């Protein structure tokens, strides 16, 4: 791992935090009566960062035995400077209608919470039985608009993360490891 | 699983076989020099089903050294069925263009072939480099078009198989084995549905 200064997290680590997220996940919704074909949870995983994150999470919540809905949803930038809101263009929206259901927004990491604010808002708007977030990592004092994910796996400082999903230059996402990125490489 | 006829596959066997395969892909595609940046194999992961072994086969390349660059697109053919639509619907295209590059379609099976067969067809007069496929499970006698994946971890029976990101509409993907659904669950909801 050259190109990093630093080892954040392990893919055992993560593993562990993961689970210990889909127990409490679990426990939280133990009364929604959440039911596979009519009443899953429902992930809806932004591309492409939390494609790991999601894979390993829609696992640990089989183990709790909570029955999921997978949605994937591709956004993107409108332009350099067109919006303030964090509007973002949906390429690839949920498949099934959220309505009267329980939604779980995944993401892999939350700094500026721009774009996650605005699709809190857009995906609320649908009236969904409920909505949250599960941020993988959070850079709390990145904000840029006032915002709290509901779960979260780990907080961090203000540092270049890589690996889990996450890329530098869509280069690093297939680590098991989370790791920062080196100064030298950004360079 | 109450709604499982049996298990095909563990986790752990998925992982054994996943794990051989990528050192085979490693081997093969070391005369190519791939590299970060530069240039990568550039995978496209099928969504949906593709997902989670798109998710286990990067971090499994990963461990051989094999720099990788993900793309994801979304097709859609079953819906909520067991059978074939007889049609694929392009609903997510790659962000990126695939010319010049060495890509690798990752995909969690083929039946029919209707779907590979529509995205060779598309991405192959986009001039990649090279354009190989690596399929989870393969249904060898379910073909309706030819269809040969360079890389198949398994050769499986006609039967409808849930789990590892497979789903009976849009459910049982989480499972993290792979196993056949009982005809009696899907006739349920197929009449549910109908
Ligand atoms: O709260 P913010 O300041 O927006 O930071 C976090 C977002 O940026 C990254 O996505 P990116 O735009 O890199 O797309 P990607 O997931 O496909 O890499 C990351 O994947 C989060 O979505
Ligand atoms: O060889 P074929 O008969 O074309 O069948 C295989 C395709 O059907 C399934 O996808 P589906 O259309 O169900 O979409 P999904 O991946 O989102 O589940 C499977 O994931 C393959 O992509
Ligand atoms: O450190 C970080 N690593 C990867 N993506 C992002 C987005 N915001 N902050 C990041
Ligand atoms: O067995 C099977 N399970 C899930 N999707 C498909 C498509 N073709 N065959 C399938
Ligand atoms: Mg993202
Ligand atoms: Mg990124
Ligand atoms: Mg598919
Ligand atoms: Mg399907």
């Amino acid at each position: 791992y050259e190109f990093a200064e630093k080892i954040l997290f392990t893919e055992e680590e993560i593993r562990t935090r993961i689970k210990e997220v889909a127990k409490r996940i679990a426990d939280d919704y133990k009364g929604k009566g959440l039911r596979p074909y009519v009443n899953p949870l429902v992930l809806i995983s932004v591309l492409k960062g939390s494609f790991m994150f999601t894979a390993d999470l829609c696992r640990a919540l089989c183990d709790f035995n909570v029955p999921v809905r997978m949605e994937f949803i591709c956004v993107s930038s409108y332009g350099e400077g067109l919006t303030s809101s964090g509007q973002v263009r949906m390429l690839l929206d949920t498949r099934h209608s959220i309505e009267g259901h329980h939604v779980l927004i995944v993401e892999d990491i939350v700094e500026t919470a721009l774009t996650l604010n605005y699709l809190y808002h857009m995906y609320f708007t649908r009236r969904p039985a409920s909505l949250k977030t599960v941020v993988l990592l959070d850079k709390r004092e990145g904000r840029r608009v006032p915002f709290s994910a509901d779960y979260v796996v780990a907080n961090i400082p203000n540092a270049f993360v890589i690996g889990y999903g996450l890329d530098y230059d869509d280069t690093y996402r297939e680590l098991r490891d989370i790791v920062v990125l080196r100064p030298e490489v950004y360079a």
